[PDB]
């Protein structure tokens, strides 16, 4: 439950394409947000979109708890930025 | 909130120590807490503790935003999980 803002400027996503072996292409797409991390000042964080799921419209979003995950040696983590209209 | 709690049996830490592959010394203390990330039940999570830092004491907690950093391409990561008391 973090403030995320997408300003109109940020509405289109941004690419970083690619490939690995057995069936593993890295052809990455990213969109950007301003995240207020407590501070009076916003941070440009990046959102990595997963296949078939799209760039968020402009507006105000909260970070959704499924955005967090528990890793290999038991640490909690942002796996991917997950947003909701929630307010 | 990222709802967190340390029960009586969890109010303490374990030390793991050995050596880093840049041949550097570690002596890391770890503690378990229950995190409510949604799901239907409490997921168990590992707080790594800072040098000096006493293991937190039983109770209700919430995650403090100082736990989230940003680097490289606007990449958000949890740095340390710093919990503060509930309200």
């Amino acid at each position: 439950m973090i403030k995320v803002e997408i300003k109109p400027s940020q509405a289109q996503f941004t690419t970083r394409s690619g490939v690995s072996r057995q069936g593993k292409p890295y052809s990455l797409n990213e969109q950007l947000c301003y995240v207020d991390l407590g501070n009076e000042h916003p941070v440009l964080v990046k959102i990595t979109l997963d296949e078939g799921q799209p760039a968020y419209a402009p507006g105000l979003y909260t970070v959704h708890l499924s955005s967090f995950k528990v890793g290999q040696f038991g640490s909690l983590m942002i796996d991917r930025l997950r947003l909701v209209p929630a307010k």
